[PDB]
């Protein structure tokens, strides 16, 4: 049991689409409609009527009409008090809550509503200046999207923990899509490409420095005044510098976002991979000054990861990022599934073969390798000669080949085909979301105290305030 | 010739959906309706009502309406006796018959009917306790589902011999789905995982014991007081103990179910595989004490099967269970086809090549192998030098390679693509059924004389019987 | 030029769906309708009504209704003579013309007529004997199907030259489907399986005889009285006997059907393959007695073909026959398409590599082979050492490998996938047609002067002729 | 700001679909509608009403109806001058603009428009001569298709820079499709096949000449009077002649068309490939007379390209052209995506392995090769023995193999599958366009001052001029 009816029937009325109670509570001498007071849980009716939504057509029309009517009534009953600005216990506005919960219909309303009545046109979002046949030039005077100073809308959407059912669908709406596209086109694109080029130089320097490590053992290695040593040690210093930089940026990301440790591996994939690179790099430098030879064994892993992480920058090239996301999705969702099956078969037949033949392929490891080799097309079928029960041996090997090489790999290919069909359209939206989070971090860091990235301007766009004062809302024009 | 009209026109009325005869026969002074007496073949009219169904929309409405009307009239005319409780020649109730024959519409009715009338409301199934806007709390008086003591519904569905057209679709209805989900969530899950862990330890012990068999010939091998021999012989005793355990459980499964020996290989797949493992294990121990060297040959097959059978426990993880099911389907129904085609090609070209070249690759076996190799990417195209008719030889080999390696394997990949596409959604229902049968065996065995797994309780929820007595039905709540 | 207005307005009326002209021309005192007289090209109006059909819904209803009306009127005006039995210049009845042209709508009508009037219901096809609610037991008096003694319907459909747009679709209609199914179930199945077993013994004997050919040269080989020679020569005699038998079978097929030499390779596939086997076998006999050693070079090509032709008998096992059909389709229509491209690439890069490197891989043949090997996963990339322009060499080889191994073969796999998707349903109908042809030849040959394979009997089922005589039509009962 | 209201509201009526304004402006005594005068940008209202089109159903009907009305009014008010003939600043007619911009609806109308009114029927396109029930014989009097003397519509469609949304759909309309089919059937097909055969002889001669280059160094090589040298030098002269011919033809293509240097690789693929062949050929002859041995390194590339370019002639065989075009698409669109990913992985693990193991495989090149080999199924997993950190080495190699061989290549196969499915239909229209461009170039060149390839003739089929004169328009008959 339990609901928000208690001490607040308006919430239940709006949930129930029974607007008569809502209009009845307005100004009754028995008891007026106190929409403006917050409930015990901290939220308001404007948040409750957001909770009802489920994005379906009938629910969309119900909740949209209910919200618009309730908002107009709030405006006319209490012109001295705004309702959309009142935050809940956590801090979310109805805009913020609808975004966080992934209520695409209510979002579509909140960023596109319009008024054709006097003394309340401050509630409209869309405004028109030029009106031609094929095309119109409308304007959005949205705030609380670029920098709301509590939680910007894009911060709420981009950093959701993948639990929002419309995690990446809502960003396709025009009032956000055009903003992201413009932010990309104006200044973010140059910063991002510059970062890409800087990283590529970083990996080239790291590869060159590592490849020319001095071959004698027992580090550290005394430097000579010759030029090769200045180049090498400079390359090393640049390499470790890059590593520690990534370490700090990774930890800053984690402390700011703090995902749930189950989302940590199914989101924030890129940050953990970069962080792990930096961890290997720092373990390497630690072992390097520790007078151990083993540091190279760590360095290469960073190197091996470093080049691979270059795929992170394929976001920013849609035609290629749409490919690059496939590896993330398959390595996360499909590799564990396949690898358990494959390791079961490999271990089963490998133990059978290795226990069968005993008196050079007498280890379990060597035979695990030899039966792995049938998956890369180098099995030989005669890796042992003059051994007992050879008929049984060959039956086992051919059973293995038929099982894994002929069937299981082909099952893998077919399943990847089906999954690729099932994510034909999803990957594009994932790419757009990846561009969005790229843009957000780009704006957040900004590298040089430069913040001149506002919308089309703070002009007196509306001029119909309920007070006699003037509006300033950083408006933004769209040629529809 | 012949029909079911004889001495029962009500079956014809249902076949034509002519309801007037029902009410006409109801209480006619010439002869009333004797609903309560059984037919000559043992069954009742309500069973005939079940047989007529075909799960389609119009047939569903016709059969549902006629069934409900007949039930109400049976209540009104003969309140002293129940009709659903009367069994047929085999023992099935209309519930049980509808389940066994796969009559999903009538099943959906029987467990979801409702009454809004006095003195017959005991016939209602669904009941309501709380009624909110978005959610309602309903209640079912499900009985004769968990343990009806003649034919439980789950017993009938789970153990159908795969001939029921809706074999796995019946379990999707709420009154069964929620029961299975709760039984899984409550206590079955821990028992199943415990079994899984126990089996994994079993296979580890078996592998370790077998790998370290003593290398000298002529078993049995005299034990030393050193610790290695105590460990090895203990491992052997545990291994053969597990084998005989599986033997007994397999034979118990067969005697309790007794499938039809055509269903035996397309259902009961897991049981026969475990049974075959145990047979190899027991043959191994028989040969072991028989002073035979070749017990190894029977050991390893069990070992090789043992690890493979671990995929049985992949039911229990849906995201992996469907994958293991796909492998089962491909090995069962698709392999025989391809293997016949492939063996025809391999044998044709192998016997042609071996008869061509004669004066080391002169056996049919060696050449069968050499041409098999072209599938796994290790054919050489020059495995013979200085032999007659080399042009003809090479034409044959290239014809073979073009035929099988280039085309037939690609035909296999494409066909697996179509089949995987065609069973993407069926496998989910197969997994759910494979969990249902697991749950049923879990309840049946219960390991420790613990049976406290009943539904929400036998409280006097309804109490609206035409007699003054009370209801005790092991209720069950659903948060709709 | 040329049209249907000339001296036959009835065909034009049919083209225009205007029955008024038909009834007016029917029995006018100025001139009645001479429907029964044949046109100058040999055909009648009933054949014209077939020509106008195009299998669409509206065309179906138009042609069906107008045909029925015209036929009833022809019966009423001229009860002394039948109209459907009058043949055209070639010999086809309207049933035969509709079948040969592939007019599925008219075919469905003509075999399923029904009349509820006296003195004309002799023209109906379907008759009812038992009438229950869900099932009825009807009968067809259909003749001119099994043996019409001029051109049976099944002969017309089965032996069409693949130009019929509904070549295999029309056999799904019940009056033919049930006939074929019963003919299969009754006696054909045993003959077919017997043939299959006989052929399998034939190939086993041939393989054994060929494998043990005497190894010395210069045939023929003098026989010894020892048992091995009696077995070998008996096997040889059986082998050649089988070859010549197939030779006669193939030539009889060609002379009876006489396809068009463009249909010859896209239909009659199985017959030409068996014929080619027999040709190689007879060539081997000729060379054998010609004191040539190279007879073996022909014998193996029979042997290699012989085993492969066993796939012909997969018709008769639907689940496997469909798969063999898919292989036939691919090897016919996709292999030329692919192999042109592949041979172009192989020849281009092979001649480039061979002209590049000159001073053991210096022949065009050896290099054609070496670059072929990259398809089967055995290319080495260093098959030449110490040769000029090695950079150019390696660029060419890697260009080749990237082109064919990585891209072309994967593209072949993808296109086979799409084609397989596009023929999922066609192949089933091809299988049914193949079984139909099997049945027809089985009935035609009949092996022992046994022809007791008629339909349900010539009983006087209808007996409502406009004359006082009785009906004898070899009826056939169907329990619908 | 800015809009085309100024001094021409007729275009605004057209884009607003308000016939009142255009009818009122038509012939008002205050001011008529001066349709015939060009606007400031050079175009007329007939072009404006094309500009607003968007090929949708409603837009199609609006623009079609209004265009027809405007033309009729032009006929009635201004019979002294035609309006469709007035060209814009560039020179396009309304049909030319509709085609160039890809306006399939208006393009379909404007070539098919018909009038059932006297004194203006001269403006119709379609005319009917024979009228049968199932068939009709219509005629098109279209001009400005074969030779417009400014720009034919086929030149407009064929040479669009791939940016037109209906690039290849416009050729599906009857007056163009039938015309192209007939042009192909009449005389073009023999010319094309003759060209194909000539080219095949050219490549055979080139291959033979190059293969038999004299093996001694230091070209040029003194000729002997023996026949082999006359054959070789003649082959060389023919080869270089072919090369220079292609050079001139390619540069003529570029200068006539002059694409945009971004479409230069998106279209004109075939021409640039042939041109590149000729460039390699000319570099080869330059180096040949330059007394350099390196000329062979250029020769082979031409040879290697030469054979490959034979796929250009696979247009002309539709059943194979659809395959060659898909190869072109994959090499252009999919190779860059995959090759970046693959090269990143190959380079990352190659540099990791090569820096790990140092003391023969110490080069980055050799290891880059060795890890490339794992794609073609010849990796060994033990290409180094007795090296430090072998556990780390093997972990890296197996990580590489699992990453690329097992996953990346299979994902490539699946992605090619989805892409080829998404272009199942587009390849057909691409082939038809590729034949259209062939036909147009064939007519342009014509090889021998032969131009007798007009339409069905200048018959006086219309004869409904507002003057008393006759129509001569090179008509063309279509038997619908
Ligand atoms: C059906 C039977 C009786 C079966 C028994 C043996 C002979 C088997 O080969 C087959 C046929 C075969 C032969 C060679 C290659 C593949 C398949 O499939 C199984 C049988 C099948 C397998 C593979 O089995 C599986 O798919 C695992 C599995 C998947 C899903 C399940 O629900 C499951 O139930 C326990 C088991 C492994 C073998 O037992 C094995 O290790 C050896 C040596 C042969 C395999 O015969
Ligand atoms: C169509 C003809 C005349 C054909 C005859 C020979 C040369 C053939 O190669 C082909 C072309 C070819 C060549 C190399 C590889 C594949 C195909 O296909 C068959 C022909 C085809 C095959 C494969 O045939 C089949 O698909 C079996 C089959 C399937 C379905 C059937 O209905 C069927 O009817 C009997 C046979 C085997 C060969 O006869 C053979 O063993 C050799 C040495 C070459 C094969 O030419």
């Amino acid at each position: 049991p339990g609901f928000y009816f208690g001490e607040l029937p308006l919430s239940l009325a709006a949930c129930t689409n029974q607007l008569a109670i809502v209009k009845f509570l307005l100004q009754n001498s028995w008891q007026p409609a106190d929409i403006s007071a917050r409930d015990s849980v901290g939220n308001t009716v404007l948040h409750a009527l957001v909770e009802v939504a489920d994005n379906t057509v009938d629910n969309t029309k119900f909740v949209t009409s209910m919200y618009n009517e309730i908002l107009i009534l709030g405006a006319k009953l209490h012109p001295t008090l705004k309702l959309e600005e009142i935050t809940n216990r956590k801090g979310l506005t109805p805009l913020a809550l609808a975004a966080s919960s992934g209520k695409i219909g209510v979002l579509a309303y909140i960023l596109q509503r319009e008024i054709h009545e006097p003394e309340c046109r401050h509630l409209s979002r869309k405004f028109t200046e030029w009106a031609y046949g094929p095309v119109h030039s409308s304007l959005y005077d949205l705030s609380c999207i670029d920098t709301c100073e509590k939680n910007s809308v894009l911060e709420v959407i981009a950093y959701s923990s993948s639990e929002t059912p419309n995690r990446h669908d809502m960003l396709l709406v025009e009032p956000l899509n055009r903003l992201l596209q413009d932010k990309w086109d104006r200044f973010v694109k140059r910063i991002f490409y510059f970062n890409f080029f800087v990283y590529c130089l970083y990996m080239i320097i790291f590869t060159a420095a590592a490849y020319y490590r001095p071959v004698e053992g027992l580090p550290p290695y005394k430097l000579k005044n010759t030029v090769g040593d200045y180049f090498r040690v400079t390359g090393e210093i640049l390499s470790v510098s890059g590593g520690v930089y990534f370490f700090f940026r990774g930890i800053q990301y984690f402390l700011q976002r703090r995902p749930s440790l189950k989302s940590l591996f199914v989101d924030s994939y890129s940050e953990i991979l970069f962080f792990v690179q930096s961890l290997f790099m720092l373990v390497s430098v630690v072992l390097y000054f520790s007078q151990r030879k083993e540091y190279v064994a760590s360095m290469v892993f960073s190197l091996a990861m470093g080049w691979t992480n270059m795929l992170y920058y394929t976001r920013g090239f849609q035609q290629m990022g749409i490919y690059a996301v496939m590896i993330e999705k398959m390595i996360l969702r499909d590799l564990c599934r396949f690898m358990f099956v494959y390791l079961v078969f490999l271990f089963g037949f490998s133990t059978a073969v290795v226990t069968l033949i005993e008196d050079s392929y007498n280890s379990l490891y060597s035979t695990c390798l030899e039966l792995f080799k049938f998956t890369i097309g180098m099995g030989d079928l005669e890796f042992t000669e003059n051994y007992d029960f050879k008929a049984v041996f060959i039956i086992l090997l051919l059973a293995y080949v038929i099982l894994t090489y002929i069937l299981l790999l082909n099952m893998l290919i077919a399943l990847m085909g089906e999954t690729v069909n099932k994510i034909a359209q999803e990957s594009k939206n994932i790419w757009k979301l990846q561009r969005a989070i790229t843009i957000l971090d780009t704006e957040k860091s900004f590298l040089k105290c430069m913040r001149k990235a506002f919308r089309s301007g703070k002009l007196l766009q509306v001029g119909f305030t309920p007070d006699g004062k003037d509006d300033y809302r950083w408006c933004f024009r769209v040629d529809e």
